[PDB]
């Protein structure tokens, strides 16, 4: 019914590159099985007596709350550790902070801007660590929920035309999304609406025959993915019938509130797919 | 049994409740009290999530709502408060079963309602209302005094900005036959007209007596079944004027207006009032999410 | 199983002085039994429906988190009151705050930088309060879990030689630990390692004087970690400044084979990371013992 993904058991998750196609599909179907059960109004006790602790050294609305609700809806609990009210103010090191939370918890959810910080944490923690985002563009559960969103709303990820839109120079998190999409699925076409990112993919781009075009988008795209070239109701008049608009959030003026009523606006539903994908992930790690 | 009338509703105003609704809530609160005090566990809302969305500070309101959800077997996702209020609401709405919102602007409850898919419980909208505070106040009166109709109540303090007294006056005038209401306040902090005017017809019809005073007269002390003071003096000296069968209430927090000298008086119901509050909110939350 | 320690039923915990040796061993053994159950994977429901509210007016990592984790693993719940986001900002007194959380809660866990704030709290609270640290006064539950650590790691507390190291003046953990050990056990020798400015206060040492004399406990002050201290001590218990008293790998060459290094934590440079791979390094394991001791305590208070 809710079979854990075996390959993730006990694994720390820090990068989307750690997943095969087969993991990605298994997580998608597990998250869908989670949605069915939860929207039926039924309880899960799968992680009763298990603790997640968040270590957020940066702010998060979405990701922090999503992670907590996921754990709770699996029947688990959350220790509300706050970095700003911690013994870090008395000089405690990052390594000592990890060992501390590791003495009480079953899983840690870490958000820290620096990649070598999550790495130092991995070298001292006995329990799994899940990366909730860093400045290197590693946000693996965002990449997976985005992919679940496309799959669920359109029926499939293979075959799609997708526009990536916004800060695609310094937006390291979408560079990861592209890589997951390109390595695991058969994308028809990418638009980059605005070197080191596309080069590692050139092979699969050629092998799989993925058409690329930097910048017409409105008419051809199955997915308009934007980040904080404005999308509004007027521009949506040119979009196709079966398509979606996505945004990891938060947004500024690049995505008008005039889109919010459009049934193709998928960026609020996107957050709820996030809860279910994170349920799929937590259960799989801790089963 | 959950109060059916509240099922899946948001709670924004004292005005939405019938007399039957209130008593149903009360009888439900009192059953919950008895089971909690007998050590009975209630697993009524397992796997439901409340998110408190507090843009102003709170000790009671925040904590009672969290405590009430927990005592119903429910859970709480804490959320620390650049992005719009509507976008924030949708975010919390994407994982919660119920939102508890307190916000300094009066009309923000209404804006949140306009984008929220799940029920929102108004926990203070500016100078407007505090609905669940009025329900728990009335539960306090019923439990401590044994009846609500026929009481003489003094509402003391800042009646102008006090959301609690706005809601409490509204709840008692519409659904009960109170005998007398003292409004005890200096002219500039008196109960506004936008609260009193709409109640005029009910006051007239039920023969409610309304007296305004600028200070806590001996008459007020000597005739009230309930002294409900609010923040911006009652002390043990003044409590010597109180009747034997009566209570002192205050929604809290207090400063000087309610002295610590009163605290040990059997009639000081304002601490028990917080606990009635927890049981009332259990009744509310269960009713909404049944 | 896991019968509660009856003597703690309904009791606030303010001081290491309030316990008997029987209470101490019962708590230690209960915590060990909790550890076996949790590590076997059992899901406890002993405190289903019960609430702890943390009330921390100072920073914390271990004490806050272990108490929350202890309550959870007992099947209990936590209300996350934040002092910074509270009605204390609108004029509310400590006493009214206590009465507020007391109206909803089964147990309060209180840390406050004022030494007598805990007495004020107890004066108005109907429900139990556990002292998680009162200024430079005490940290009673730390002393309990430290003693569980010693017992579990060494197998005995009577007859040990223990060095208390660092800032003994302001160190609330060593205040509680010294009182707990001296009153209830037959300690052979206590080394008090600290420069004169930071030595163990007389308001701790003087009350224990009779007991030390009757039990023949040897008390020896030093300024540094001398060869003697290193060679004789079964426990090295070191603290942070709230002197050559630093423990590192090279200093550990003088340590005996059967001994442990402890630190209540957080640490600064007084306890080098070069010690961390040493099997005698017990200060991480000490945190996990702390969670199990707080489970023993919370259960015994609330059963």
């Amino acid at each position: 019914e809710l079979p854990p993904v075996a390959s993730l058991k006990g694994k720390s998750i820090t990068s989307a590159e750690q997943f095969s196609r087969a993991d990605i599909y298994a997580l998608i179907h597990l998250a869908s099985a989670m949605q069915r059960k939860i929207d039926a109004g039924e309880v899960l006790n799968l992680l009763q007596g298990r603790i997640m602790t968040p270590l957020f050294f940066e702010d998060s609305s979405r990701t922090f709350s999503s992670f907590c609700a996921a754990m709770i809806r699996l029947g688990g609990s959350v220790v509300n550790f706050k970095v700003e009210a911690s013994s870090i103010n008395k000089g405690e090191t990052l390594a000592d902070t990890i060992r501390t939370l590791d003495s009480y918890s079953d899983v840690l959810v870490m958000r820290h801007p620096r990649q070598d910080a999550i790495e130092e944490a991995l070298s001292v923690a006995q329990h799994p660590i899940l990366n909730a985002g860093n400045g290197a563009g590693e946000h693996p559960t965002q990449a997976l929920l985005d992919t679940l969103t496309i799959h669920s709303e359109l029926g499939s990820v293979d075959g799609i035309t997708i526009a990536l839109i916004g800060d695609l120079k310094m937006g390291r998190t979408v560079h990861s999304l592209l890589k997951l999409l390109v390595r695991n699925f058969s994308i028809k076409c990418v638009f980059l609406v605005a070197q080191d990112v596309l080069e590692p993919l050139q092979h699969e781009i050629a092998t799989k025959g993925v058409i690329i075009h930097r910048t017409e988008v409105m008419q051809k795209s199955d997915v308009l993915y934007t980040t904080r070239i404005t999308i509004d109701a007027a521009r949506m008049r040119l979009a196709k019938e079966k398509m979606i608009v996505m945004h990891p959030l938060p947004r500024n003026d690049e995505l008008s509130t005039t889109v919010d009523a459009d049934p193709r606006a998928a960026y609020f539903r996107q957050m709820r797919y996030g809860m279910f994908m994170r349920m799929a992930i937590l259960w799989s790690v801790l089963a």
